């Protein structure tokens, strides 16, 4: 679909979270027939931001998803031309944030492009997003949802991302998937596995950091 | 503050919902200090929306609220630099938006603009939305909460929009206003009772529409 | 309809809250005409309760509203056969509790009897509930809504327990009022403005405390 | 723990669902380390019942679930004492239960005793549940945590009902799993998926239906 075992990509997020405006670009190497991705991100404007990076995380491809034969893959299946995503964010204390991602792949170039807007609001100033007390999401598994008469999926996760003093912060997740063009095939409803991780890598000229995924799609583990 | 009995404002919104992006600008006439005001807004990208344009009314100035003389009005109080505001809408059927919005007069205009960002996802393919079977927002009372220490206000605010059938679909409307300068004064909570209504205005060839809203601040009645 | 201007009443609570299991009875006195009550509550197993007494309040009847001429009053309508209630509880940290209660005028007492069981959880230890740092609610404006056809009325309030130190935690009630008997007369939709007070009571013997509330209906102030 | 590879149990509900009062009683068989359960329930007062039956079924046990020999089972730990739960019910139409259970283990008689307590209210008439239009439980899976320092366990799955036309009718549940003893040995956060299946046995004396579930346990697949 043109796709290749490695891939280059590319990133490009605008966002505005509590009324701190700020853009975001990325380049990273991934894996995507074995789910894998590792990106670095740079923060050009709005550096340093005053909210913890973890909440842009998921906001930058499920395209990199180890898919076994036997479920259909959606998102290589839109491949080349791609996806859209809209996605949802509601934190456990009323925060909320909206993401709307463009996907590409550049078959010239073996390069998949980015693009995100990310905008949220109402996260506590004494809370662990302002405070920058979080370090890490917790691994989760994904509910993905075919809606038939309409050629798109739903996603739908419960996170929870880690704090510094070892408690953790509930984020719920529900996500529209749309590929560009209405496919042939589509899946039945099935899990996808994610583990995120993030490791800072500012220094004296920019606020950057690295993060890497492991994605795998299951069917139901019961008979 | 820069303002005057009889005012002139503008209005550009930029957004994009269930993935449909769209532009729309406007102009009105209002009465700051009777809490009133009519405004005209066109489609300019877009159009013909294919969502009811009754979910993008509240995006569009608490500065049009009658104020009692013993309620401080921090929204007039912050002109005429003006202030900004960010909103969240969830619906109960799972759509979700944000709204963020600056505010700022010109004092030799006479006129006060508004920019304003909305985005806004999952609204069911088959809902009240979608179908555009929206007729208006019932009246409603919103709660006004100063926020200690941080000179914001939040506000919180249940809305119904009723529908062609005589259903109600409900949206919580949660606001944080944020002055562009340090307020020296702050008021206690209170409440503010809106009634907002659209009278559609298309052509064969374009959409447009009137709204209009009228404004009260209220202590609790319970003395 | 069996009511008077000055009345008794009696009250019935049975509960579990995080799994502690209480008693409560109670008895006082009210003006049903003017929206006014005044009653006293002793908890006969169970006591002392590990959580704040004030998530108990509104578990305890809108017969006891100032209702103005034009608008008609479902509650003092129903009586003396009366009518029941159900309410969810659903708090900012993620605590829920639901509540049902039967009320029923006795004409030969003269005497309003509360019988309700309510039912509450996942109130966290390190929360305002579990370490019983609350104080009163804040007084509040609850939106009164006729169901089409169904001959009930739903509630809605957005509702704030004050804190000690001065804080306040958020609690959404949605409430179904259901008349025993078929009404003849539907009300439009209104607003209930209420205000709540607990003093405490305890003694060597019992934990017991005194709550007031006065309510009155009003229509939209803008028409 | 007192349980054997076959084991019998025993149920009773008594709840009140929109106002209508039920009692339920049941008897099934199971294998604790298979993670499989068949239980047959009778309505022994308030049948036939107007809502579906469907959204009782989690509310009549862990035991049942098999597990890893590397991740500590909080619940076969519990027994023969047992454990207790409360979970809530949050439904995407705005209807909210909360159940509570009591789970004992007889040794003497090789039978798991369940006694439970079912509330629930605001199921819209023209809804699924009191249009009885359910068929089952989509096939899930919870994230069980433990809560450091208060030797508890709680559940968070996002679960699905099957309805009649094809469609689905999401609910949230959040449980706290509390063994009778203080545990001496806390799991780390773990996996659990079901399969929840209902056969309607209904004859003109009992509302009569079975159930049969199959749980397993597992970490995060992820590396």
């Amino acid at each position: 679909h043109g796709l290749k075992e490695e891939m280059t990509m590319k990133y490009h997020m605008e966002g505005c979270v509590n009324g701190h405006k700020f853009v975001i670009t990325g380049e990273g190497i991934g894996y995507p027939f074995k789910g894998k991705q590792t990106i670095n991100l740079c923060v050009i404007e709005g550096g340093p931001l005053p909210f913890s990076e973890d909440i842009l995380s998921a906001g930058f491809d499920r395209i990199f998803t180890e898919y076994p034969q036997d479920i259909v893959d959606y998102f290589k299946n839109s491949c080349p031309a791609g996806y859209t995503w809209g996605r949802s964010f509601l934190f456990e204390d009323g925060a909320v944030c909206i993401c709307n991602v463009d996907i590409t792949v550049s078959v010239k170039e073996n390069c998949i492009y980015h693009k995100s807007i990310f905008n949220g609001m109402n996260f506590p100033a004494d809370g662990p997003v302002m405070k920058k007390m979080t370090t890490n999401w917790e691994a989760s598994c994904e509910k993905i949802m075919p809606v038939p008469k309409q050629g798109i999926l739903k996603g739908d996760v419960s996170m929870y991302l880690l704090l510094k003093d070892g408690g953790r912060y509930r984020c719920q997740f529900d996500t529209v998937y749309k590929a560009k063009s209405v496919p042939s095939k589509m899946p039945e409803w099935h899990f996808i596995q994610h583990k995120l991780l993030r490791e800072d890598r500012s220094d004296a000229k920019n606020q950057k950091w690295q993060l890497t995924e492991h994605a795998i799609a299951f069917p139901s583990a019961l008979a």
